């Protein structure tokens, strides 16, 4: 398994992996320039992605995982390894993101590779589409 930026060629891949809910070409474009967003592939079998970006918090730099989706906690673990690579290098603060906490595999990724689900607590508000 390895994991590598992806581009406009791979939009297919993502998308084997993005079950109903598809990555645009316009969003794995901006996601492929953040420096922050990854595809895990086992040969050419894709794996896994992480769709993540850096936001300024008024001195700090967070970089937020706006999506994941793994075949395997490998896939999910390596993923975050390779998020928070790019954030350490970028010089970022701290890298989030908000777990539905069904996905045990991805619970178990997180805990693997250094990351706390508390204290701090996600609050939101649904405003829903136009």
């Amino acid at each position: 398994m390895r994991f590598r930026p992806f581009t406009e060629e791979d939009l297919d891949r993502l998308n084997r992996l993005a079950g109903k809910r598809p990555v645009s070409l316009g969003a794995l474009r901006f996601f492929a320039r953040t420096g922050h967003s990854f595809l895990a592939e086992e040969g050419e079998e894709p794996m896994g992605f992480a769709l993540a970006q850096a936001v300024w918090q008024g001195e700090a730099t967070t970089v937020l995982v706006t999506r994941i989706e793994g075949r395997s906690v490998e896939a999910l673990r390596g993923l975050l390894r390779a998020v928070v690579k790019s954030a350490y290098d970028a010089g970022v603060y701290e890298v989030a993101l908000h777990l539905d906490p069904e996905r045990k595999e991805l619970e178990e990724a997180l805990k693997a590779e250094g990351f706390a689900l508390g204290p701090l607590v996600l609050a939101v508000r649904v405003l829903g589409s136009r």
